[PDB]
């Protein structure tokens, strides 16, 4: 599909919220870990992903978590519309991965590093900069 | 040179800290905010990095930074091996968009942002993708 599509959601565990965004055309992940699943860390994280990709348009699947001042600011400033299973396999590759490291966030990081990098035959990684470089 | 070689320091600026994170071949940035500057701070981000970029070798002006037991730990988990004006540039930008954020690294991510963008012709995102992926 169109190399600038993105998905935003948040998942929980441990009583901690995982912000994740999946460039769909690639299977690319990047997460973050919040501390409230609140519109400001969300405004924040898409700051941070629009710097380093290009990102077009953004889809959710709680569309709610797009209403506040603060997300529709980040979104108009870096000039983004609005417009799967990779929660349940990265939370496999997190409870493969859990017990080597102390803090969730670090087993958050393990397991986007092995998916990113898993190979399928090109990897999600090479994958996504193959189509944004293609697309240049 | 090298396509996974990146460069990492520590900048300040109103009492905080700013890792940057430089792709020399390419002179695309990543930046983050954190609270101290510490070795757990440091290796955290080394595993955010590892996990988007094939990151082989980083270099760093303060050697000290990579001495810690935190650190080696996540270059050895990544299989990273240890081996410019863009700080000066990037605290320009961020002087010139300070005061349309109320926080310090809503202003950096805006500066990453215009930096990573600028056209030069391409840009530094445009260069790291097709550096990474002719590397392919
Ligand atoms: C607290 N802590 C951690 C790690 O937490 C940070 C990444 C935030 C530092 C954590 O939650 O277990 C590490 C560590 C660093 C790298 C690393 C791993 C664990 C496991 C996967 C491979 O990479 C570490 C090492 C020596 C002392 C203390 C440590
Ligand atoms: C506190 N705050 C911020 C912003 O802080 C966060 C990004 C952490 C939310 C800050 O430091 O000024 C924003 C805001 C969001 C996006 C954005 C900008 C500012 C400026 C550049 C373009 O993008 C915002 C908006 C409505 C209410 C409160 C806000």
């Amino acid at each position: 599909c169109s190399p600038g599509i993105w998905q935003l959601d948040c998942t929980h565990l441990e009583g901690k919220v995982i912000l994740v965004a999946v460039h769909v055309a690639s299977g690319y992940i990047e997460a973050e870990v919040i501390p409230a699943e609140t519109g400001q860390e969300t405004a924040y994280f898409l700051l941070k992903l629009a710097g380093r990709w290009p990102v077009k348009t953004v889809h959710t699947d709680n569309g709610s978590n797009f209403t506040s001042t603060t997300v529709k600011a980040a979104c108009w400033w870096a000039g983004i519309k609005q417009e799967e299973s990779m929660n349940k396999e990265l939370k496999k590759i997190i409870g493969q991965v859990r017990d080597q490291a102390e803090h969730l966030k670090t087993a958050v990081q393990m397991a986007v590093f092995i998916h990113n990098k898993k190979r399928k035959g090109y990897s999600a990684g090479e994958r996504i900069v193959d189509i944004i470089a293609t697309d240049i």
